[PDB]
């Protein structure tokens, strides 16, 4: 289960869920969304902290969105950062 750091409302656009989404599911691969921003403007604080953590030992270089992470394993990256694990 491929975890996708991005937006999955109305709070928030995303274009690569779309994608992404179909992608792992076209390759037969099970995976779980995680919104940053539960509300109408605010992220959430609590996956943003073990985010950066997740991240590395950094800052966010311009972070973007979405961001996805090993299942059980370390982050990914994005859609066709992905693509390339999924080949």
């Amino acid at each position: 289960m491929f975890k996708v750091y991005g937006y999955d409302s109305n709070i928030h656009k995303c274009v690569y869920c779309d994608n992404a989404k179909r992608l792992l599911t076209v390759k037969k691969q099970p995976f779980e969304f995680i919104n940053i921003m539960p509300e109408k403007g605010v992220f959430d604080d609590e996956k943003i902290a073990e985010l950066l953590t997740k991240l590395g030992r950094d800052t966010q270089i311009g972070l973007t969105m979405p961001q996805v992470f090993a299942p059980d394993g370390s982050h990914i990256g994005g859609f066709d950062q992905l693509r390339e694990y999924f080949k």
